[PDB]
């Protein structure tokens, strides 16, 4: 029973308890992830989840209740200068050993053509995942 | 009875009605401001207000009620690659003709030293304003 945090180009699993300070704790993991990149100021750090069935859309998390198990939460420093997205350019791909979707962390499933592969950063994603918000090609 | 919208390096006044679709309308002005910069996609556009007495902090707007008259709302495309802030480097300044705070739009008041002036972008701000979130030096 997890959630996934994402920042920079890094994902991390965090066990999802239902408990009053669940959100406090996710936030401090988030803060720790970002200082993992380098003392970036953190006062306007927010988590945004991807919408059910529509991963191009983000919703800000305000109460612990909006966190549902399995959700992908984005760590976003909202005070910080906007810059152009870098999208994966992607085409279908069949996989012969079990491989995981580089964005969401769950397994590509199916017989053939289990996901898409990006030509420039070589990642492996579900089609629904290859263009999720904040899945930038680094 | 206004609010201020900000995007890019531009501020705009919008009359604040209390009415069910007040937020709908601010959002579509916001969208129009951003396409003023160039067909940037807009599905993850959010407004954030600056906190009372603490302009370095932003809070996302979710219901029309969080909008209070006079507030400075930031227009933020949250799906979009983070980038380092560019802060004003600023020192006090006395003003001899009435001049407005370039960030918030209200007048510098006082007798001497009514605000601060930035050496590189030459702007005029209240001290509380010279380092508000998203008041980047362009
Ligand atoms: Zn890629
Ligand atoms: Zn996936
Ligand atoms: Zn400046
Ligand atoms: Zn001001």
């Amino acid at each position: 029973d997890h959630v996934v945090l994402r920042y920079g180009g890094t994902r991390e699993m965090v066990p999802l308890i239902r408990h009053e300070q669940m959100l406090d704790m996710l936030m401090e993991r988030a803060r720790q992830i970002v200082q993992g990149f380098g003392n970036l100021d953190t006062r306007n750090m927010y988590l945004f989840r991807h919408e059910y069935n529509s991963p191009t859309l983000l919703y800000p998390i305000t109460s612990a209740s909006q966190i549902t198990s399995g959700s992908i939460l984005e760590i976003i420093l909202v005070d910080r200068t906007e810059a152009a997205v870098i999208p994966h350019v992607v085409e279908p791909e069949s996989y012969m050993r079990p491989t995981f979707c580089d964005f969401c962390g769950e397994m590509l499933t199916g017989l053939m053509r289990q996901g898409v592969k990006c030509k420039n950063c070589n990642g492996n994603f579900h089609k629904r995942c290859s263009n999720a918000a904040r899945n930038n090609c680094g």
